[PDB]
């Protein structure tokens, strides 16, 4: 009796939980309110859901991400109907906090003289972005489980804040700090740590290695796209990347993405099953409206974009996916 | 490529709504931000949603109307924590010609002296009540397929106005309207249209004929309370039973019962699948919570209550269960 002990236990629950409380507070009442529905919801979710393509740890946990998946795509869709001032002020109900923060890039200076190697610069790096690249790249290594697509991303994602420079005027850094750092220590250790973990929790290793030309392309400009809209909302609406925001976001997105790219990877070379479900649908529509909501409320930035850059980070990760996936073709092919 | 069309057409309509439209009005924007979210759940309810014991009209039209009840069922749960005054400013947003509206209670008198049989009186009769038992009994009869079953209902409200007379005094009828019209005329009329209607269109039709004597009552005292959830909301929340409010929830109700009545034939006498899925549990949980929300926000009937006939229309409607379903087993068993 799965439903009939979740079904009755939980109802009994709300209505004790509902009667024996008090409502004076309206603002209260409605934060309550909300809990509960997206409780309910969830609950709904675990109930009537499809699986996925994840059993291990429980197929029902798999279904709750999809139930937080279509909260966030509604979510989205009601966001992009209010003005500005009405997204500020419920970011101002979520966290009143919000309304004293100025921005960590219009009154800053990036890229300054770089030659210097005193110590007073460079152990102030492992404050938020480090453990950000470290961390996040561990996750992102146990979502894709490669080595070489993995490098990919590390290495694309440098040829995007360099591209992406023009609009936020913080992806400004110093020439040995993307190359040094960020690729070959504070994203290779994460990426080296991540599969070590992997492989000694018994999981997979995809391959990736026609139609997988564009596929993977398809990917990649994803990919890029959901790690951009971060920068791009801690930008437009003004907070830092510390507030609960930023990070709930990006951890709910690595949750979201965990079963996203075993679909994506199983529509793609299986000779087998195929025709992706919703849940990978559910993520490209979400990092979409994601960039539309950006676009439509910033306005500012991409006022003074330039369409010789956008259209050329394009074929600058189109000829770094193909020639990653020739040389993975490669080694695969001669080892 | 269902997924495919749906979920690329929709959104672009949805970028281009968003953008071409003003964004000045607040309120404005909250309502089509609702009207939105609304429409994309029915979206995503059609694209992941079990399909149903219902397969003839389309089998994604029994995934939009779970979806309708998913959404019925977070709003009550959402309901049952704000206080009246919310709940009373949310119905005057909703419409504010409420804000100026009398119970039809409060002031009437019901149940005259009835031996006069004058045509002033009775010509008057076919406003608004009249409609809905004849209309709504067709409804009801195209729902349970049944003489035996809906004859039974048909007597057992009766018996239910009767008892729950001392609550809402307008319950209150003439005992020569009762057999009357609304057993003999208005409802026999109805139940008799409904089964030519349902024979006329090619459908199929339940016999309900152990384990059924408390099945068939639990589906009794279901109907029966979702039946006085009606005049309880429309009491306790005052408006009219002409209000969108009102036949609204009518026609909301029947098509979400159309589906749930059908898996609970199922899961009795059949001798074949059974565990009545999700859509059942959703429905009882629906008029469960209905309930609750009116025992909470009225608590002024309910406190001049007697539990010497809330104990004693338990014992009514069971006999008459018992009586309907023994009559029925008779009838079948001789013929
Ligand atoms: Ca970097
Ligand atoms: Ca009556």
């Amino acid at each position: 009796p799965h439903t009939i002990t979740l079904l009755s236990f939980t109802i009994v629950s709300l209505m004790y939980f509902a009667f024996t409380r008090d409502d004076s507070v309206p603002e209260d009442n409605i934060w309550r309110g909300i809990l509960s529905v997206i409780f309910f919801f969830l609950i709904i979710s675990v109930l009537a859901f499809p699986n996925g393509p994840f059993t291990r740890p429980h197929p029902a946990l798999w279904r709750m991400v999809f139930g937080l998946s279509v909260l966030y795509f509604l979510f989205l869709v009601f966001l992009l109907f209010l003005n500005f001032e009405q997204v500020k002020s419920l970011m101002y109900w979520l966290d009143p906090n919000l309304r004293y923060a100025t921005r960590e890039a219009d009154v800053m200076e990036y890229a300054v003289n770089c030659h210097v190697i005193t110590w007073e610069r460079i152990i102030s790096h492992f404050d938020i972005f480090a453990f950000g690249h470290f961390w996040g790249w561990a996750m992102k290594a146990l979502l894709i489980r490669s080595y070489g697509l993995c490098w990919t991303i590390s290495i694309t994602w440098e040829l995007t804040e360099l591209f992406f420079m023009h609009l936020l005027p913080n992806f400004a850094e110093c020439w040995w700090d993307q190359v040094i750092l960020d690729i070959l220590l504070c994203n290779g250790g994460g990426i080296w740590l991540g599969m070590v973990v992997c492989r000694f929790l018994e999981m997979r290793t995809y391959h990736w290695a026609f139609q997988r030309v564009a596929g993977v392309y398809l990917f990649m400009i994803i990919w890029q796209l959901t790690e951009l809209n971060t920068f791009f909302l801690k930008h437009i609406f003004v907070f830092q990347a510390s507030h609960p925001l930023s990070w709930g976001r990006i951890l709910f997105i690595g949750g979201i993405t965990a079963p996203t790219v075993r679909q994506y990877y199983a529509y793609l070379t299986d000779t087998q099953c195929k025709r992706v479900g919703t849940q990978c649908w559910v993520f490209g529509v979400i990092g979409f409206l994601e960039a539309i909501v950006c676009i439509k409320f910033g306005q500012d930035l991409f006022s003074k974009t330039q369409i010789l850059y956008v259209v050329l980070w394009l074929l600058c990760v189109a000829f770094t996916t193909f020639l990653c996936l020739y040389g993975m073709i490669w080694y695969a092919e001669h080892y």
